[PDB]
DNA sequence: CTGCTATAAAAGGCTG
DNA sequence: CAGCCTTTTATAGCAG
């Protein structure tokens, strides 16, 4: 297509390998908060890579907001180090990229009303509920949110190649419905 | 503007 | 048990 989807968000998980005292973490770490009555984890943030972590008493952690796999792992290690420095016997076990989000612009308006008819088996489009056509692709297994503006969001990927494969698969289809 | 509408994914505690 | 809740991010509609 000559168009490369840009990564906008990465969700990763890692296991610190030890029970954690969320109250202690919340009290001592800057940009760390804990309100068990609202959510069961410590919400911690760092400005670089700009991300947000959810740290559970179990030792498991969720890292969100990075723009790349590297940046996601880098952020996860920084959060792990913070917990480690606090005094907990933290490890860095089974780090894994769980979801990746990409977006691009095909630079032409799309006749979503048309796409939905021909690709009924993969599309959900109710403009009065949400303006984007939701395309549930099978191979690769990725969900695309296709807009009239020609903007496209792709999500559900574990590796970037899946975002690229999905976009390359949809491109010839969107061209067939230029508005 | 805010907070909804929809998408994926994980963590784990909570309600139904 | 299932499903909600929170967190992130592109996208773009809506009522207040």
């Amino acid at each position: 297509s000559g168009i490369v989807p840009q990564l906008q968000n990465i969700v990763s998980t890692v296991n610190l390998g030890c029970k954690l005292d969320l109250k202690t973490i919340a009290l001592r770490a800057r940009n760390a908060e804990y309100n068990p009555k609202r959510f069961a984890a410590v919400i911690m943030r760092i400005r670089e890579p700009r991300t947000t972590a959810l740290i559970f008493s179990s030792g498991k952690m969720v890292c969100t907001g990075a723009k790349s796999e590297e940046n996601s792992r880098l952020a996860a290690r920084k959060y792990a180090r913070v917990v480690q420095k606090l005094g907990f016997p933290a490890k860095f076990l089974d780090f894994k990229i769980q979801n990746m989000v990409g977006s691009c612009d095909v630079k032409f308006p799309i006749r979503l009303e048309g796409l939905v008819l021909t690709h009924q088996q993969f599309s959900s489009y109710e403009p009065e509920l949400f303006p984007g056509l939701i395309y549930r692709m099978i191979k690769p297994r990725i969900v695309l949110l296709i807009f009239v503006s020609g903007k496209v969001v792709l999500t559900g990927a574990k590796v970037r190649a899946e975002i690229y494969e999905a976009f390359e698969n949809i491109y010839p289809i969107l061209k067939g419905f230029r508005k």
